[PDB]
């Protein structure tokens, strides 16, 4: 509250780090389905189905920028694109199979770098 604050966690280091964990999922071998925006002409349902699309080109370009404030908001980015893959894919099918493998890679890196 009002002139009383936790004491101040160093985040001076956060968007260097970030980069990092983006660069290995971009490298990762199963990264191929989330490199670019899914193409809205050409595949039929994307649009009206997925409210939010976001892949790693968007977020590559948001966090170059200064669109991140924080660290949390990175986050959320990230697990949006494997959200909507989900929604989208079925889970015995190539994609499906990529987001959950996406997934656990990501949440690995986050857990170690971060918690």
């Amino acid at each position: 509250s009002m002139s009383v604050k936790k004491p101040k966690r160093d985040d001076s280091k956060d968007l260097a780090l970030c980069s990092m964990i983006l660069t290995e999922m971009e490298t990762h071998e199963d990264a191929w389905p989330f490199l670019l925006p899914v193409n809205l002409k050409l595949v039929p349902g994307y649009k009206k189905v997925i409210k939010k699309p976001m892949d790693f080109s968007t977020i590559r370009e948001k966090l170059s920028s200064g669109q991140y404030p924080n660290l949390e908001t990175f986050a959320l980015d990230v697990r949006l694109v494997f959200d909507n893959c989900e929604t989208f894919n079925e889970d015995d099918s190539d994609i499906g199979r990529a987001g959950h493998n996406m997934r656990k890679y990501f949440e690995k890196k986050w857990t170690d770098t971060f918690k």
